[PDB]
């Protein structure tokens, strides 16, 4: 082994020997804020809470009730021809990262497109904060302050909050963000796959050139290449890895990471650390709102960075 | 012109110094909540001091002389140097050596005689081994431990030693790491912490030194005598640089170290995190106690191994 392969190797059996990272933790109660920052934030480490939120938008939001309580508004979607927004396609020979088609439409536009197995795939996934910016009466049906729990580690109020409504077909493949995110499921399911920053050598990331969906004269969905103005194409770093069937014949490096499942249910609490690694599926028409912190800086950020450069 | 490992290293420091990742050592003027603490320090592995923290009965009462009256004049454990070094490197014979301190029994009088020596040899209770709950139990009755429960309760486990320091300003100890949280609360006089994080373990230059212990000879005169295993010499791994005075010449990676310098007095907390590089000297006749708690291990003492791996 190089010296770099060498430590790398060191990370993974400490991390191993350890249990760094090896498990979603499950509670029935909603823990002190803290236990909340011992335990999980202060560890990175993710936790579900089962039926800790009982909130009014649990058991009352439906498509019906959305589209009636915000006046079938226009709402920003994201549409695919395949159901992966901000994912990896392949047209002529040559593989994307591909970002959706972004339209408005009335909500009963999305329900009736959501209705149709055979259509193009449809996600309310803008994120962005659209839910406070977008849907604010929806608020009225929420209580923030349940989550202080875990908002007294972040020590400041939500950075974004989002919606989340989409087809089965809709999934969001492997990536992380720098926010700490405390995910509320508010109807259905959503199933996440997790992998700890720590097993970053283990995850395959390429550099691809960046598209945009679009649509043709006939309806048929294409895909845009971006390029800058020197005609070069414009890349994206992003997971190469499939979670859900992965190719370790050529992705052996997989075969180390310890990708942990978690389904979230309605009235369901997931905290995921700022940096983890998710991808996340979702039962049809499933509705989600969830809340993102900027994350606090310490040497672990640092420590990331120096992985990102050995396997670059 | 770089290594992989050195261009990797170097990834590591320039992120850490952009994000001025312990760069301070924070000051505050009360005592924080345990949820304060755990968030602020804990959770960032981030050095603390509490300035006028504690009036504990100790730091009116505790002289040379009311510790005399009320442990009997005990004998106790003393370290003896004669460079005011002890664990620390020092040369003989055109050798370099990392020393033990001579170590005795005397009675605390005959000690605090000797500290007012100051041409003599320098003497220090460093025994550290928790020798507070151990050999001087009835000077926790000045104590009030449990005003140290906003940190203990982060650590979330009791103090596996409660140490007591009483020194020549001499009595210097070089610098190292320990395994531990610790708690530093000083009773009389002040301590001065040379301090350096973690991550700048690459700029931190380290040996392997013969061992040795220092003796007397017939005449009282000091040397060093090598130790061997009852069988070979003896070596250890010990910090080569003197952060007093470094001789950057020999060793250039320190000056991309940047060291805090913390004075803390008498009812001053230092919380001193896990891992991190200290040099200490003090007021002469300085008395402190401390209080250290075995490490949780969590990611980053992962990457520090992966770290120590790549730096050897
Ligand atoms: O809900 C989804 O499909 C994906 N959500 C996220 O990536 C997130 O909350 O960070
Ligand atoms: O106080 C001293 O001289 C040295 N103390 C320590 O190294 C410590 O408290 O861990
Ligand atoms: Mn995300
Ligand atoms: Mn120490």
């Amino acid at each position: 082994m190089s010296e770099v392969e060498r430590a790398l190797d060191v990370l993974l059996q400490e991390a191993e020997e350890l249990c760094i990272g090896s498990s979603v933790v499950e509670l029935d109660r909603i823990p002190t804020a803290l236990e909340f920052c011992r335990e999980f934030y202060s560890k990175n480490q993710p936790v579900v809470i089962r039926k800790a939120l009982n909130w009014p938008a649990i058991g009352k939001w439906t498509p019906k009730y959305l589209i009636e309580a915000l006046g079938d508004r226009s709402v920003d979607v994201a549409i695919t021809p395949n159901g992966y927004a901000d994912g990896l396609a392949t047209q002529n020979g040559q593989e994307y990262f591909v970002l959706p088609l972004e339209t408005k439409m009335k909500l009963s536009e999305v329900v009736r497109r959501l209705d149709d197995p055979t259509g193009a795939v449809h996600y309310i996934q803008k994120q962005n904060s659209n839910l406070s910016v977008d849907l604010p009466e929806l608020a009225a049906d929420l209580r923030v302050s349940d989550l202080d729990f875990a908002q007294q580690s972040f020590n400041k109020p939500p950075d974004a909050v989002n919606f989340w409504l989409g087809d089965e077909r809709a999934v969001t493949s492997m990536h992380k963000d720098p926010y700490e995110n405390v995910y509320c499921v508010i109807s259905g399911h959503k199933d996440f796959v997790l992998i700890p920053p720590h097993q970053l050598s283990c995850v395959p990331r390429g550099i691809y050139p960046t598209g945009v969906y679009k649509t043709s004269d006939s309806g048929q969905f294409y895909i845009e290449p971006l390029r800058d103005e020197e005609g070069s194409d414009q890349f994206t770093e992003w997971v190469s890895v499939d979670p859900l069937s992965p190719d370790l014949a050529k992705y052996p490096e997989y075969a180390r990471a310890k990708p942990l499942k978690v389904r979230v249910h309605a009235g369901d609490i997931l905290y995921l650390p700022n940096y983890w690694f998710h991808h996340v599926s979702q039962s049809h028409k499933c509705i989600a709102v969830n809340f993102w912190y900027d994350l606090d800086y310490d040497s672990r950020y640092c420590y990331y960075r120096m992985l990102e450069q050995m396997t670059s």
